[PDB]
């Protein structure tokens, strides 16, 4: 990694080329040479390749990714001054916050809008209740009023949270997991009337964004809800289209998710000033975003300056209205489960499969993050020998794909073992034969015979699946050893079955568990009984 010099990292899709010139400024000023580079999946790069050795001294992303960098340590925590603050929109700062510390700049604000042909429909709705008499008029025209992408909950969300449903409470640049708004009044309010639309044959159950992008483009529908980054191919074809505010529900108005291009840096980065500087007296200026503009659209600005030019342009005027409107993208991991969840919620709603108040409360449920009690832990899972008396069993999972679908804990429940409580719950999903899940165990005491049986025989159906169990102690029912044929046949099943070690504590204490912030604090003889445990398991699975 150079020093006294700058590498800036930013996607293909966008300006770079502005942002060449730009630091090209930079370098004639400073003497700071300044290289941008674009490479194919940097996102996916930064958070190992910057983690070691080097990286980017700046790195241009959607904010929600970095929060991630953030408490893995790889980004440098910024302190702006105030006047330099206020030359942003308050609210774009909020998003590059995490855990009350300001992880990054931001750049450039993008969220949905209503998209709507003006030959068919000069005078679009301000509410969603207005929807369905309009679309039954247009359908006797031989048209419809609106398609847009109902498969992700991205798309869908701005109605359901309209009315108050939210993902994750959020206070002073923190988020609490444990609080979620998918089953509240308001999200079974906007929920319904989506699948109420969809009922009374206003939209379609199948309808994707490709489906409703062909439709709009093709002026077989009055109105679509979608992004900047759709604009240019309503360009090509020939619609007469404004972008304007999204319609209310209930009054309020609907509130989607805003992305944020921000600009982190390094924390492993020696040219920290340099980059703060370029960035606040070059990058963000009229100019310099000027610049990265005429190359590609940065859509809506967070500087304040520039945006007020930008939004004479009504439809970057309509972005942004919809962008402080709605709710900030949450930047924690934790976001990976809301999505599959509520998005499993829609479509299960929506063909009826379930009705949205169980289908609301099964994706809550998902979302929501249930914690352990840390003497609970501490009790159940000991590996020592007076191994009696966890009459319990308590099982810690965490379900991917890699990206983290669900996690939590169960126990034994009305006589019936925590395996096959598991078992019962991840039947239920309705897993893709096509894609791959990968389940992790984290178990107190490993599985009987009958609970090894039936895991088996379910691995046996579902070969999609791949399963770890790391287990805290060995379980054995008196007078059979018929445990050991239970393990060995999970083996055989292609589950890979290892004895909990320290790191294994770390991090169920870290994961699974309410700690109040203490650290997991070893007993004596865990390094020892888990090599014993280890040794014996060895013998086990010969
Ligand atoms: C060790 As058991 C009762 O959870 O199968
Ligand atoms: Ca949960
Ligand atoms: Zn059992």
């Amino acid at each position: 990694i150079e020093e006294g010099k700058l590498v800036i990292w930013i996607n293909g899709d966008k300006g770079y080329n502005g942002l060449a010139e730009v630091g090209k400024k930079f370098e004639k000023d400073t003497g700071i040479k300044v290289t941008v580079e674009h490479p194919d999946k940097l996102e996916e790069k930064f958070p190992q390749v910057a983690a070691t050795g080097d990286g980017p001294d700046i790195i241009f992303w959607a904010h929600d990714r970095f929060g991630g960098y953030a408490q893995s340590g790889l980004l440098a925590e910024i302190t702006p001054a105030a006047a330099f603050q206020d030359k942003l929109y308050p609210f774009t700062w909020d998003a590059v916050r995490y855990n009350g510390k300001l992880i990054a700049y931001p750049i450039a604000v993008e969220a949905l809008s209503l998209i709507y042909n003006k030959d068919l429909l000069p005078n679009p709705p301000k509410t969603w209740e207005e929807i369905p008499a309009l679309d039954k008029e247009l359908k006797a025209k031989g048209k419809s009023a609106l398609m847009f992408n109902l498969q992700e909950p991205y798309f869908t969300w701005p109605l359901i949270a309209a009315d108050g449903g939210y993902a994750f409470k959020y206070a002073a640049g923190k988020y609490d997991i444990k609080d979620v708004g998918v089953d509240n009044a308001g999200a079974k309010a906007g929920l319904t009337f989506l699948v109420d639309l969809i009922k009374n044959k206003h939209m379609n159950a199948d309808t994707d964004y490709s489906i409703a992008e062909a439709a709009f483009n093709k002026g077989e529908t009055a109105m679509t809800i979608n992004g900047p980054w759709a604009w240019s191919n309503i360009d090509t074809s020939a619609v007469n289209y404004g972008v304007t505010v999204l319609p209310t529900f209930k009054g309020q108005p609907s509130k989607p998710f805003v992305g944020v291009l921000s600009a982190g840096i390094n924390a492993a980065s020696p040219n920290k000033e340099l980059a703060k500087e370029f960035l606040e007296n070059y990058l963000l200026t009229d100019e310099g975003l000027e610049a990265v503009n005429k190359d590609k659209p940065l859509g809506a600005v967070a500087l304040k300056s520039y945006e007020e030019e930008l939004a004479k342009d009504p439809r970057i005027a309509a972005t942004m209205e919809n962008a402080q409107k709605g709710e900030i993208m949450p930047n924690i991991p934790q976001m990976s489960a809301f999505w599959y969840a509520v998005r499993t919620a829609v479509i299960n709603a929506a063909s009826g499969r379930q009705t949205v108040d169980a289908a609301l409360a099964a994706a809550q449920t998902n979302a929501a993050a249930e914690f352990m009690d840390p003497a609970t832990f501490t009790y159940q899972f000991k590996n020592v020998r007076w191994a009696k008396g966890r009459r319990e069993t308590y099982l810690c999972y965490v379900v991917k794909r890699s990206e983290s679908l669900d996690f939590g804990y169960l126990r034994n429940k009305n006589g019936c073992h925590v395996a096959l409580l598991f078992l019962r719950y991840i039947s239920d999903w309705d897993l893709d034969p096509g894609r791959c899940y990968r389940v992790t165990w984290f178990t107190s005491w490993s599985p009987c015979y009958d609970c090894a049986r039936h895991v088996a025989d379910f691995l046996r159906g579902n070969p999609n699946l791949s399963l770890r169990i790391f287990t805290a102690r060995l379980y054995f029912c008196e007078d059979r050893k018929a445990e050991p044929e239970g393990l060995r046949r999970l083996a055989e099943a292609g589950v890979q079955i290892a004895i909990m070690t320290y790191k294994d504590y770390e991090y169920c204490w870290n994961t699974f568990v309410e700690n109040h912030e203490r650290t997991f604090k070893a007993w004596e003889g865990l390094h020892e009984n888990s090599v014993r445990l280890s040794r014996q398991l060895r013998r086990i699975l010969q």
